[PDB]
């Protein structure tokens, strides 16, 4: 996506979803998120591993089907060796952009979402992206 395009998308966006959110502190799943809440958007944690516990103001649930609204941001912070079994239910609630956080590529995962019309971002740190759009 070129910046004048991706800026229009992040800031007309509302929902974004975090695959592997995570609730210590210091890990980037658990800090973008946070930065990201403060921007404005609602964060919702997915993450079957503090399925329950509340983070960035939510509970996190263990699957993306389990959201009760639409995404439209799906920022996945889960490896790619951990990618395609998830691809069914990334596809089912087929959020209006993937974003794959850094270190985080995987081709045939890549492929089947822009197949199935879903657009995606990757490696890539959402927050740092977002900074740079909206600051400089």
């Amino acid at each position: 996506m070129n910046d004048q395009e991706l800026r229009a998308y992040l800031s007309q966006a509302k929902t974004i979803a975090v695959l592997g959110a995570h609730k210590d502190p210091s890990r980037p799943a658990h800090y973008v998120p946070r930065y990201l809440r403060e921007q404005g958007y609602r964060v919702l944690p997915v993450n079957p591993r503090f399925q329950g516990e509340e983070l960035f103001g939510e509970e996190a649930v263990a699957s993306l089907l389990d959201l009760k609204e639409p995404v439209d941001i799906l920022d996945v912070f889960r490896p790619p060796s951990a990618l395609m079994d998830h691809l069914p239910e990334v596809l089912a609630l087929r959020p209006g952009l993937v974003w794959l956080q850094s270190g985080i590529r995987h081709p045939e995962f890549e492929k089947a979402l822009k197949e199935a019309g879903i657009p995606v971002v990757a490696d890539r740190c959402l927050m740092v992206e977002h900074k740079r759009l909206f600051r400089g």
